[PDB]
């Protein structure tokens, strides 16, 4: 019997309209003695609002049981600790796992948009670059928009640890050169805990 | 046998030149079986640089033992967790205590200086007021200075929880009216984790 404790989806923690949840999964439950009890604690205080699902048999003759605890937007961002305790008559002691948001002093990202390189302006499609740097912790979301619609022809690098202990990344949006020359406004949209309302956007256009 | 785990002095965490330390104290050690072992962990990783003092007998026929772990300035501010584990042959299991810096999103104080009330200007001594508001967490240090020397005739209120979840306080420095009228410059000096370099000062003078 092993326990895995998963954090909420990062975007779910940065948008007050969403519902972040922590997920506790127990595997290798022997379906001879498959009795499983979950206890949940927030900063050591037991809470009772988790939603545990019925066990599901696995093809390897073991059971798997999942319990989901909803977490408050402010609680997660304020560093509360979530402990999942799993009890079972086959273990010499209960299994405990604790999780929290990534720790450390927060640092606000600086968001910079970079136009296509001059040499790239000869190609049929061009690269629009969004540099996000100086942020901590590394949890972040980046998307692109133009004229009130998503621009989804982009790829974003993972966060990279910079020499000052903050993170940076780059996002690359590829557009037809004609749309760049025509002067459309493209926006790099960034979500990170340390931005005001966890959100900022920076625009990019021919100039 | 009971264990108490104490945080560093708040000023010691805010000045890089100082040495913050966490202090683990075990009392009611029965000096029949007074064998005591400390284990220390930083975010669950065992560390070995604590300095444990020799036991001291108490007048109530018990022992008291103290162990001191130095903590790094950045580790404390970045929210690392310090666990002191105390083992003794008389307890059914070891005693664990964990401590960290006060949790929660940090908020930078706003520091405002307020001159004496007009009605107070008739008295022999006047009150110089420093309002510090909007800060989180509540750990803070406030002192007063003038012309490169400490002004120590002051009292500061405890932090008070404000309606937006931040803290405020006031500090009152009492000076001779003649020094206020003469135009001396008085400075409210504030240390808090969320200030740049954890330090700011605001001046007050007749104007
Ligand atoms: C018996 O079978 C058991 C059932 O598994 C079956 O496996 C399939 C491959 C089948 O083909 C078949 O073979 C089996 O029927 C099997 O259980 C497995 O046991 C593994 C350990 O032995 C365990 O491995 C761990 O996996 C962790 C990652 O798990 C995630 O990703 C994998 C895919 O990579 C996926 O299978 C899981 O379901 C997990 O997926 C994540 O789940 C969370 C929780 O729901 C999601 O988070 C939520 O997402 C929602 C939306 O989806 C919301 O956002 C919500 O708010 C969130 O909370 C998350 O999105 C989702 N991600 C993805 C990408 O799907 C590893 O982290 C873990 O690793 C540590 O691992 C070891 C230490 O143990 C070391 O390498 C490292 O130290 C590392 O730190 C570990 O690898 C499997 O997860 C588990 N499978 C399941 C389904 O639970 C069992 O082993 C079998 N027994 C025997 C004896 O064979
Ligand atoms: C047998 O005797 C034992 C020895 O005590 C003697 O008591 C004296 C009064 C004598 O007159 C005589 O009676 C005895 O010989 C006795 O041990 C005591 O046991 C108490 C519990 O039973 C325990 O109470 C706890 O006290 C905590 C506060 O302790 C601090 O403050 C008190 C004074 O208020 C002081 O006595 C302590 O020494 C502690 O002082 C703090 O110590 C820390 C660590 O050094 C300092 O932090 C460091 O400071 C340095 C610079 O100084 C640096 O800054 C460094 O970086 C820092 O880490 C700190 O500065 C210092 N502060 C001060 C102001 O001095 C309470 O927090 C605790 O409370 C919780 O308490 C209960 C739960 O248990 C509840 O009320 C609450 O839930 C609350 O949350 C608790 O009250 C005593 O501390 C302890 N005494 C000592 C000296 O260790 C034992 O009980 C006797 N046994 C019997 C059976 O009678
Ligand atoms: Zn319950
Ligand atoms: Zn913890
Ligand atoms: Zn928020
Ligand atoms: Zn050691
Ligand atoms: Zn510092």
């Amino acid at each position: 019997p092993s326990v895995f404790l998963f954090p909420p989806k990062p975007k779910d923690t940065l948008m007050i309209s969403r519902t972040p949840e922590v997920t506790c999964v127990v595997v290798d439950v022997s379906h001879e003695d498959p009795e499983v009890k979950f206890n949940w604690y927030v900063d050591g205080v037991e809470v009772h609002n988790a939603k545990t699902k019925p066990r599901e048999e696995q093809y390897n003759s073991t059971y798997r049981v999942v319990s989901v605890l909803t977490v408050l937007h402010q609680d997660w961002l304020n560093g509360k600790e979530y402990k999942c305790k799993v009890s079972n008559k086959a273990l010499p002691a209960p299994i405990e796992k604790t999780i929290s948001k990534a720790k450390g002093q927060p640092r606000e990202p600086q968001v910079y948009t970079l136009p296509p390189s001059r040499d790239e302006l000869t190609k049929n499609q061009v690269s629009l670059t969004c540099l996000v740097k100086g942020f901590y912790p590394s949890d972040i979301a980046v998307e692109w928009e133009s004229n009130g619609q998503p621009e989804n022809n982009y790829k974003t690098t993972p966060p990279v640890l910079d020499s000052d202990g903050s993170f940076f990344l780059y996002s690359k949006l590829t557009v037809d050169k004609s749309r760049w020359q025509q002067g459309n406004v493209f926006s790099c949209s960034v979500m990170h805990e340390a931005l005001h309302n966890h959100y900022t956007q920076k625009s990019l256009s021919l100039s």
